[PDB]
């Protein structure tokens, strides 16, 4: 794959000169940064040399008594004084570097930045319509904010960390080459084949994980497929039946966990190794080299860690080169279409701007095609005038030519061949805003804006006086409901505001356009969605605004072509008729026929988590242990370490200094391969510990979710998506805060437990120094992660504003540009833009000091540290070494809690991830579905009775249902359910399933409270045929079985149901006649064959009650009357609850019942209910009329 980017010079334009300055000095601040640690190493070395040049004078050999107390002590102190004045020096140069670094990259950044947004909306306010056709505008709306943050990382702050982290790749191979090149060559012989060995990992792991993403897919899918379907999965029972499919998929992701979970910590405990390792050559090696004399200690220590320094700034650079490569990448998508420049420009001033316009129009020879499907032509050779002040209306076969005509009138696309001209003048050489603004378009819907109704019709003209707006609201027929409304014409509108209706919203763009008094209208689908009542006040309203003008409509209502001057018939692309609507009657053509138509805070316990994974407690106690020896070899590293140089810092014999030193040396490895052996084990039992405790805790999980009743799935957060994703990442990032928080807490106790005390009993006045200190820098650490993460929370909700503007003019373009607004939303945006970007420009003053006074703080308290540690020397209280064996064991072991903890899983993420989890498996549902008891008696009947029952959604609390509600249905009789409009109708069928308790009344059947029955046993007699039947992605045995589970389902029985069902016929002439995968992954069945197994299954299940709620949600003509056929059938002397809403299902029906808020108004016979001559009449005249 090759995904393109931006030419590195390119993307810095809109840079001014003093953006182009900000850049180059804070650059010499990183670079100067950059350099200052690496200064800090060659000083540490020199502080080595001058303790080890006097530290063992003093002690081998007892010459003069205090004619050496004062010589050397007095020697110390001034030399001391010199190495504390340096590290000064360079805190002081930090302290102003640092926020000139941060401050004038962030600066200039955030100076581009404000440049960019303004030119990429104007950019995109600039483009043509069919650019719109093409793009889909939701991530365009999501690129204006999200590109532009893409870029934001990889040119601000972002640099001035890359220019430091090379210009200590360069320092500090510059001081350890100048200062010996022994050492650094072997050291760069080895760090490639750690770089290697890191490099080599990443892409194992990378491997492991979509393997793994790839493997939970399959359980994913049948996790998405029953959450939507629970209602049938309820309904008929198969509530373990899926437990088992899932399941049984959920095998695959384990082991391959497994893989993953082993060959994480193998990678991290190999290259723990290979440190360990790397550190023992180049130590054994730079001992070898002090003993004879070519080096000393302090220059050792300077090379090693100046070298490891500069090698090292390369893993801390990858991520800053990644993240303005990332820049580079997004600033593609954005600079192409800022220099994407269109042909209808609605910017320029180019054309003509004619005066005393008649509208005379001219159609010449119009040939078009969309360039969506650029194949098809829409338009053939289409000719056509209007003369000025006539009425053109548009009538013709379905299509988008008429639309497209109106499209071309206002130049939203340009022609292929031909020519359209106004008053004898080509539109494409006058002004498009000039032509707009002579042209009102109304289209089929009205947009209109969240502002008040004043700003929303002065966009048509926005120097207005208040008095014209009264005028043109009185024209359009919208201004005495107006004058009702409660802040008059203030109140707001929009998506936020109060809804108004259809025709209010359609009159209020007409006064819009009256505002604009243009000399031409264009009106498409006016009247097309309105229903009649807003039909007549809109037509008299648009009737009055043409009055004229000239005009053309797309005309659906036959009313509208009546009182047309002229009639155009279009049939594929080409007028076939034109004339009076008389002439075309006459014609009896295409028109004539046409006309003789239509007539989330829940806090978990740690304890309570920790008790999940309890069931592999031995796993637990091997990775503790393990935990607690990785835990403790970082303070002894920091011992040997000390060891190793306190030979030649504090005296000795050099018959000694080599197995002393060699001794230490392989005790690195000894080291490492005990980092080795505890992370290979500490990572197979925790390992196992967490890819166990997400495979039993997602069959926990899921199990629990199907034993929820109806109302838990109901609510609006529990959606099939939400419970997929808690079902399938939630699930398993618990694993990071049961098994990775002891392996955390273990390591640091043993870390920092260990290295507190010896530390504290080698010497305890430096300690309680760094242990006094360390609570500061820790919290700076802190706080730097805490601001920037609170800032990026200030800055992106001030961004909201100006990014609602944004989706509020993109989302409606097609009306905005018909309006020539785009100018407006400009300005609108830039208005918003000011806050940010006055906030930017002191944000860079902020973030330049705390990165100032963070690195501040530090490179001041290795001052406040060597100096102390020294004064400790001078008076003989402590020796060089100590300090080494205090320094190394608080730092590097306080590094080490960090380099753990920001390893593991974020553990508050984790814990309220799991929080959820045990929600969703303690709960216990109000219908226990699994539950064992339950009268179950071997009594056929199926007398159902409902009494009384009264009833409230629990979604939907404040509003009632059912009231009163009260029926009998006797044994193998039909009962229809009919009403106005409701969900009384449906609650029956739901009540009788007992998807829901009732708040009051009762449910019997034959004489019992189903809420006394076994809800197995109640459902198992019922067979719901839903509105949308669900068909599961298999085979046609497996669907039709899913009803009745645990029963021989053979051949034979498939067979005569399918026969009953109507559908064997049909089936037996398919390819591979009862095998064939149906579903979303086989052949798609239409509307009426689904309905038609959903039947076959309900008969496979024999039930004594059937339960039909609004079957035939479909228009397949043929397929309905099969289904018809196959329903009577289906009910034959069975008890049947039918929600009826077609006539004829009513006319043959045994009972009806009438129903209306809840109350049975009346019920009886057809004939009966007809004759009553009520409600149940009142609907069947209305179908006879």
């Amino acid at each position: 794959e090759k995904k393109p980017a931006v030419s590195v010079l390119t993307m810095f334009r809109y840079a001014g000169w003093l953006d182009r300055l900000y850049m180059l000095v804070g650059t010499l601040a990183a670079i100067i940064h950059g350099v200052a640690l690496p200064l800090m190493m060659l000083i540490f070395g020199d502080m080595t040399d001058s303790f080890a040049s006097v530290g063992n004078v003093s002690k081998n050999s007892t010459n003069m008594s205090e004619a050496d107390k004062r010589a050397m002590f007095a020697k110390l102190e001034e030399e001391m004084t010199t190495y504390a004045y340096y590290y000064t020096g360079i805190g002081a140069g930090v302290l102003i570097v640092a926020y000139i670094q941060v401050s004038f990259w962030c600066l200039a950044a955030g100076r581009q930045i404000h440049k960019i947004r303004q030119k990429f909306f104007h950019a995109i306010m600039n483009q043509e319509i069919g650019w719109f056709d093409v793009h889909d505008v939701g991530e365009l709306n999501t690129r204006l904010t999200d590109d532009v943050s893409k870029i934001n990382e990889g040119i601000g702050d972002k640099i001035g960390m890359f220019f430091q982290a090379m210009a200590t790749f360069f320092g500090g191979f510059i001081i350890g080459f100048t200062r010996g090149w022994k050492l650094t060559l072997v050291i760069l012989a080895i760090s490639p084949v750690l770089g290697l060995s890191a490099g080599i990992w990443a892409k194992i792991l990378s491997s492991f994980t979509d393997k793994e993403l790839h493997a939970y897919a399959k359980a994913g899918a049948v996790a998405e497929e029953v959450l939507a379907a629970i209602r049938t999965v309820i309904a008929f029972g198969g509530q373990k039946k899926e437990l088992e499919r899932y399941n049984n998929n959920l095998e695959e992701a384990k082991r391959l966990g497994i893989k993953k979970a082993i060959t994480a910590n193998i990678s991290m405990g190999a290259a723990f190794l290979l440190i360990y390792a790397s550190y023992a050559l180049a130590f054994w090696y730079g001992t070898s080299l002090v003993i004879s004399k070519e080096y000393s200690i302090g220059q050792v220590l300077t090379v090693f860690f100046s070298v490891l320094i500069g090698a090292f700034s390369v893993g801390q650079a990858s991520p800053n080169i990644e993240a303005f490569a990332n820049a580079r990448g997004a600033a593609y998508e954005v600079f192409k279409i800022i220099d994407n420049k269109p042909s209808i420009d609605s910017f320029s001033k180019s054309g003509h701007k004619p005066d005393n316009i008649q509208g005379n129009l001219e159609f010449k020879n119009i040939h078009f095609s969309y360039p969506s499907r650029k194949e098809v032509q829409i338009l053939k050779g289409l000719n056509l005038k209007v003369k000025s002040g006539q009425t053109v209306a548009l009538v013709g076969n379905s299509g988008c030519g008429k639309s497209t005509t109106v499209q071309l009138m206002q130049r939203l696309y340009d022609p292929l061949d031909g020519m359209v001209s106004i008053d004898g003048q080509d539109i494409r050489t006058i002004n498009v805003r000039y032509l707009r603004e002579i042209i009102g378009v109304v289209s089929q819907e009205p947009v209109l804006f969240a502002t008040t109704i004043a700003e929303n019709i002065r966009y048509g003209r926005e120097d207005v006086t208040m008095d014209e707006i009264e005028k043109a609201v009185k024209e359009a027929n919208a201004y005495d409901f107006i004058m009702k409304l409660p802040h008059q014409f203030d109140t707001l509108v929009g998506e936020r505001g109060a809804q108004l209706s259809g025709g209010q919203k359609q009159r209020i763009a007409i006064a819009r356009a009256l505002v604009r008094n243009p000399k031409i209208l264009l009106l498409d689908e006016a009247t097309s969605a309105l229903d009649t009542e807003s039909e007549a006040v809109v037509q008299a309203a648009l009737d009055k605004a043409r009055e004229g003008r000239t005009t053309i409509v797309i005309a659906h209502r036959l009313s509208t072509v009546r009182n047309a001057d002229v009639i155009a018939g279009f049939d594929g692309g080409v007028i076939v008729e034109q004339g009076n609507h008389d002439e075309l009657m006459r014609e009896k053509g295409i028109y004539f026929k046409l006309v003789m138509t239509q007539t989330d805070v829940p806090p978990a316990s740690f304890w309570r988590i920790l008790k999940l994974n309890s069931t592999e407690w031995p796993y637990f106690v091997v990775g503790i242990f393990c935990a607690i020896i990785n835990g403790g070899l970082q303070p002894a590293f920091s011992v040997i370490f000390s060891k190793v140089v306190g030979v030649f810092t504090n005296g000795g014999p050099p018959e000694t200094q080599r197995q002393n030193s060699n001794l230490f040396s392989l005790l690195f490895l000894i080291l490492g391969i005990i980092s080795f052996i505890t992370f290979f084990l500490q990572g197979f039992t925790f390992g196992k510990a967490g890819e166990i405790l997400t495979k039993r805790l997602r069959y926990m999980v899921f199990k629990s979710m199907l034993r929820q009743d109806v109302s838990w799935f109901d609510d609006p957060k529990n959606t099939t998506g939400a419970l997929t994703t808690r079902l399938a990442n939630d699930a398993a990032q618990v694993k990071g805060a049961t098994g990775s928080r002891l392996a955390v807490i273990f390591q640091n106790i043993a870390n920092l437990g260990t290295g507190i005390i010896i530390s504290l009993i080698y010497g305890w006045q430096l300690t309680l120094l760094l242990l006094a200190i360390v609570p500061i820098i820790a919290i700076a650490g802190v706080v730097e992660m805490k601001m920037l993460s609170g800032q990026a929370l200030k800055d992106k909700k001030e961004l909201e504003g100006s990014g609602k503007i944004a989706t509020e003019a993109i989302e409606n373009f097609r009306t905005v540009v018909s309006l020539t607004r785009e100018q407006k939303f400009e300005t609108m945006y830039a208005q918003s833009l000011q806050i940010p970007y006055r906030n930017a420009m002191k944000k860079a003053h902020v973030f330049g000091i705390t990165f100032s006074f963070t690195q501040a703080m530090m490179y001041f308290s290795y001052a406040a540290c060597f100096r102390f540690g020294a004064y400790l020397v001078t008076q003989q209280l402590m020796t060089f070494e100590n300090v080494l064996l205090v320094f190394s064991a608080i730092v590097f072991g306080a590094m080490a809690v960090g380099q753990v903890s920001s390893f593991a899983p974020d553990y508050a993420k984790a814990t309220v991830s799991a929080s959820h989890i045990i929600r969703i498996i303690e709960k216990t549902p109000e219908i226990d579905s699994y539950s064992t008891q339950g009268l179950k008696p071997n009594m056929l009947e199926g007398n159902v009775q409902f009494s009384g029952v009264v009833f409230n959604y629990p979604t939907r609390p404040s509003i009632p249902v059912l009231q009163g509600l009260s029926l009998e249905v006797k044994k193998g009789q039909t009962l229809a359910l009919v009403g106005s409009s409701g969900c009384g109708k449906s609650t029956v069928v739901q009540l009788l399933e007992r998807f829901y308790d009732p708040m009051a009344g009762s449910v019997f059947l034959d004489g019992k409270e189903i809420k006394q029955l076994n809800v197995q046993w109640l459902r198992a007699q019922l067979g719901i045929v839903s509105q949308e039947p669900i068909l599961f992605d298999c085979s046609i045995a497996e669907n039709i079985a899913y009803g009745d589970n645990s029963r021989v389902v053979s051949y034979e029985e498939i067979v005569r149901a399918a026969k009953e069902a109507n559908i064997h016929q049909f089936i037996d002439s398919l390819p591979d006649k009862y095998n064939t995968r149906v579903g979303d992954k086989g052949t798609q069945l239409s509307g009426g064959q689904k309905q038609r197994i959903a039947i076959a299954r309900a008969l496979v299940r024999q039930p004594h009650i059937l339960l039909l709620d609004e079957a035939t949600s479909a228009l397949d003509t043929e397929s309905e009357k099969v289904v018809q056929e196959a329903l009577d059938k289906a009910r034959e002397g069975r008890t049947c609850i039918v929600i009826a809403h077609r006539l004829s299902t009513i006319q043959n029906a045994d009972l009806i019942v009438v129903i209306q808020n809840g109350k049975v108004k009346e019920h009886g016979t057809h004939q009966q209910l007809l004759a009553q001559k009520g409600i149940y009449f009142s609907m069947v005249s209305v179908q006879a009329g």
